[PDB]
C-alpha cells in the first residue's frame, strides 16, 4: 500500500469497533517523510508523504470498514537517568551530547536506549539511574 | 628561574603578608608539565616539572621572604549561562557537548568562552546568560 497522507489520530478511535494493525517503527522513524516497512499483520507499507508532512506517534495511515493501520514505536529497554542536582544534570547531559548519543530530556530526567557501554559512563559521572521499558514518543532531532 | 616542583597551594597563604606575583597562563596550559612565560611583574619562569608533575590553578611555584609566585589562568571574555530549571541545565549542556565546546559546569552554571556564534544556540534552548570576564579554573579533560 502507498501512503501519501495521514488520515487521523489513533486516540480518536477509542470507541471504534475497528481492529488496529500496528505499524511498529524505530525512534529514528519519527518525523520522517519516507519509510518502507511491514505491519504486525504483514501488510507492506510505503510511506511517501506528499505534504512537507512528517510521521508522528499514533498517526493513522489507513482506515477501511473494519481495520485501522496506525503507527507506534517499538517497546524497548531504556535507562531513566535521575540526576539529583543541577551540576549532575549538566555533567551527565554534556557527556551524552559529547558522545552524540540520542536522548530525551524532560524535567529532571534523561531518557536513553539501554546500552552497557554508556552504563559505564553514567557511573563515572556518578548519577543514579533505573532500567525500564518505553516506546519513544518524541522525535530526535 | 627553573621550576621543577610545586612548593605550595596559594589558598593556604591567606594570613601571609607576602605579595603574590601571578604567573598568568592559558586555560589549555593547565595540566601541562612544561611552560615558559613571564609573571605579571616581569620574572621569567621556566616550568619543567620533574616526575610526571602537572600544573594546576593555584600552584605556588616559588616563595621568597617577601614574594609568592603562583599560577592563575588569564581573565577572559565568557558567557555565564544560568539555567533556571533542571530541564534547562540538561538541554543546554547537551547542546554544548554535542558541538564539542569546551566548558566548565559548576553547580548551576555553565561557563564558556565568549563566542558570538553561540548566542543563536543559547537563544534556541532558551536559557539566560550574561556576558562577563572569568578565569577558567579547571583543565578541560
Ligand atoms: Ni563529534
Ligand atoms: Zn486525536
Amino acid at each position: 500500500m502507498l501512503i501519501t497522507k495521514i488520515v487521523g489520530h489513533i486516540d480518536d478511535y477509542e470507541s471504534s469497533d475497528k481492529k488496529v494493525d500496528w505499524l511498529e517503527v524505530e525512534w529514528e522513524d519519527l518525523n520522517k517523510r519516507i519509510l518502507r516497512k511491514e505491519t504486525e499483520n504483514g501488510t507492506d507499507i510505503a510511506i511517501k508523504l506528499e505534504n512537507s508532512g512528517t510521521l508522528r506517534y499514533g498517526d493513522v495511515l489507513y482506515e477501511s470498514d473494519d481495520t485501522l493501520i496506525a503507527i507506534r514505536t517499538k517497546l524497548e529497554k531504556v535507562y531513566v537517568i535521575k540526576p539529583q542536582t543541577m551540576q549532575e544534570m549538566g555533567k551527565m547531559a554534556f557527556e551524552i551530547g559529547n558522545r552524540h548519543t540520542m536522548c530525551i530530556i524532560e524535567d529532571d530526567e534523561i531518557l536513553v536506549r539501554y546500552d552497557k557501554t554508556l552504563e559505564k559512563l553514567i557511573d563515572e559521572v556518578g548519577v543514579s539511574y533505573e532500567q525500564s521499558e518505553r516506546r519513544f514518543k518524541e522525535p530526535f532531532k
